């Protein structure tokens, strides 16, 4: 009816429009959010999808939300991208959020057919109100497109599950059921963890199909895309991985570790009140084969199932330094199948059954009215590497709302970097130095003559950046100047660094400089080099990067791309994937096989 209907057209206007507002009001883009832009640059730059011109490092794991941005900042004829960022962020994730409402009204609508009934917005909404939602779903990391892609996912899904009607013996439109496949299939592109529910969504329809055939088309139809791309991956990178998920070696079992950050995202909010409040409240709701996976129950179990395994994968490999990114999508998961809850009367009149408005809506009011103070609640990021990312950036630059890369020039190391490029024109290696602020140089090679007056332009030598913080460098340094990291977002040598222990959470392994000044033209002599550096480990670093493994590996994600590449980085893929190199020098020359050079 339409006394219902306009009452879920209000509720998802609502959300939507608090949603963006809160958004708005929060402009965030982290420096790992700066990472894609940077290599969007690079792709519209005629550089490729790649992170540092010749470095086929893919430090993008979206594979989605990289391509977006690029058309984005494409059809953009401002030269910043941020803005594309932003815009493209706060968008797809009101749409998520809209689409994952309509998507819950589609699966309550059989219920209501009969009686009418006014939807109300639970689950999601506390979901609008955590603070870690709002604030991320600016910043140019996966979390808008996530949340659109689950949405979509999740719409779809309730799609096919009412869908079983037998219209003529199919039970679903085809042409519906390939697109929902297709869909299935680009979850993994998404995101390498959202690859559990594109699995568990494709199983589900592949049960429902009847015919070994038909199975067959509907895995090749839904997952077309993601093997190509994959096929793509391993050429353009010769990684089985994105590149940065391989920067963490044999990561598994945190349990306590991932139990901790849990606790510190559910601390400053109270979680566990919605939990229980949202679970009583969908099962208060609820007290109203192939056939018995594709019903709506079916899905809603999917959903549950999927945000509970999303769940336990995050802890198993440990929450990362965001205060609560990657809990985001597991929670959304739970809050989706009761996104929007129904006040139905039983329909059975006396008040007896009347009583479930005096106990349905006052449990949603116990839920809406908790949102009220989830937002309004400060969310604290004490030896643990747990910090709100974007307080951090918006308390370590000048501005509190840092949007444009521009903005986040007032970093303490970024102009420092860009003041020491222009001041030396000879290349360098910067390092940050112990003493202040600024960068240690190790300048690079002298040009050698003839060279430098036979460059276009007047001769730039090749400037390398080493700093922990990746995506401001690469937004603000500049297009032709070498950006690397020491745990491996970007450093092709880093991420197959193996680690010794456990440590802290994303920023442990840190690979020592001595790594960074053994690869490129800089300088290797004491007088040169920065004094705290050791010129043993550099020495034996330069000796351990020419083993023929390394080195092969190196070849193959920075050697002039061809169809001859492309093939053997397919074929070789898994070679280079599982390939550790030890973190400290001496060590490693003594894996390799090679001698190590006198002092
Ligand atoms: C199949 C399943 C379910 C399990 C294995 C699948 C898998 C590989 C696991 C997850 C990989 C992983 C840790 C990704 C972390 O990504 P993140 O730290 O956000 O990346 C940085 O943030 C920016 C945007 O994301 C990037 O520019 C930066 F790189």
């Amino acid at each position: 009816h339409v006394w219902v209907r306009v009452s879920l057209w209000v509720s998802v206007v609502t959300v939507a429009a608090l949603f963006g507002w809160g958004a708005w009001q929060r402009r965030w883009i982290a420096d790992d959010g700066l990472i894609v832009l940077r290599t969007v640059r690079n792709l519209l730059a005629g550089n490729g999808p790649v992170f540092n011109a010749g470095e086929r490092v893919e430090a993008n794991t979206s594979t989605v939300w990289s391509y977006l941005v690029t058309l984005g900042g494409f059809v953009a004829g401002s030269a910043r991208l941020e803005y594309v960022a932003l815009v493209l962020a706060l968008t797809l994730s009101v749409l998520g959020v809209v689409l994952v409402m309509f998507g819950t009204a589609r699966l309550y609508a059989p219920g209501l057919t009969g009686r009418r009934a006014v939807f109300l917005p639970a689950g999601a909404l506390v979901y609008i109100a955590i603070p870690p939602a709002r604030d991320f779903a600016t910043s140019g990391l996966e979390n808008g497109l996530v949340l659109a892609y689950l949405g979509l996912l999740w719409w779809m899904m309730v799609c096919w599950s009412q869908g079983l009607r037998r219209p003529d013996g199919e039970r679903t439109s085809r042409g519906f059921d390939a697109t929902l496949a297709v869909v299935a299939g680009m979850s993994v592109l998404v995101r390498p963890e959202l690859a559990l529910i594109g699995g568990l969504a494709l199983v589900m329809m592949l049960v429902a199909a009847p015919t070994w055939r038909r199975r067959l088309a509907l895995v090749v139809v839904g997952g077309l895309i993601p093997v190509a791309y994959q096929i793509f991956r391993m050429g353009y990178y010769g990684l089985l991985v994105p590149g940065t998920a391989l920067a963490k070696d044999a990561s598994g079992a945190k349990w306590d570790q991932g139990l901790v950050y849990l606790a510190n995202f559910n601390q400053p909010y109270l979680l566990w009140a919605p939990a229980v409040l949202l679970i009583g409240l969908g099962l208060m709701v609820l007290l109203l084969i192939a056939r018995t996976v594709q019903s709506p129950p079916a899905v809603v179990a999917f959903m549950l199932i999927s945000g509970l395994l999303q769940a336990v994968y995050w802890i198993r490999q440990g929450g990362d330094f965001m205060h609560g990114r990657v809990l985001l999508t597991p929670l959304f998961c739970l809050l989706a199948p009761v996104a929007v809850i129904p006040l139905l009367l039983p329909d059975r009149a006396r008040g007896a059954g009347y009583l479930y408005a005096g106990a349905t809506a006052v449990l949603w009011l116990a839920v809406a009215g908790w949102a009220l103070w989830a937002a309004n609640s400060p969310g604290m990021g004490t030896y643990s590497g747990i910090v709100d990312e974007r307080r951090f950036y918006s308390q370590a630059t000048g501005h509190a709302h840092p949007l444009t890369a521009a903005d986040y020039l007032d970093y303490p190391r970024m102009r420092a970097v860009l003041t020491a490029i222009e001041n030396t024109p000879d290349g360098a290696l910067l390092l940050p130095s112990g003493d202040y602020d600024r960068w240690d140089v190790v300048p690079a090679l002298p040009p050698p003559p003839d060279v430098r007056a036979a460059a276009v332009g007047g001769y730039v030598g090749p400037h390398t950046v080493f700093f922990t913080n990746l995506g401001m460098l690469g937004m603000n340094v500049g297009l032709d100047v070498r950006v690397i990291d020491q745990i491996g977002l970007a450093n092709p040598l880093a991420a197959h660094t193996a680690r010794l222990t456990d440590g802290r959470i994303g920023h442990d392994k840190n690979l020592f400089p001595d790594w960074a000044v053994a690869e490129g033209p800089f300088l290797k002599e004491p007088p040169w080099i920065p004094q705290y550096l050791d010129e043993d480990w550099i020495r034996q670093a330069e000796a351990a990067l020419k083993c023929p493994e390394t080195d092969k590996v190196l070849d193959a994600i920075r050697a002039p791309m061809g169809f001859r590449r492309f093939l053997s980085n397919v074929m070789h893929a898994a070679e280079y994937t599982r390939y550790r190199i030890d973190r400290v020098p001496l060590y490693e020359l003594a894996r390799c096989g090679l001698p190590v050079p006198e002092p």
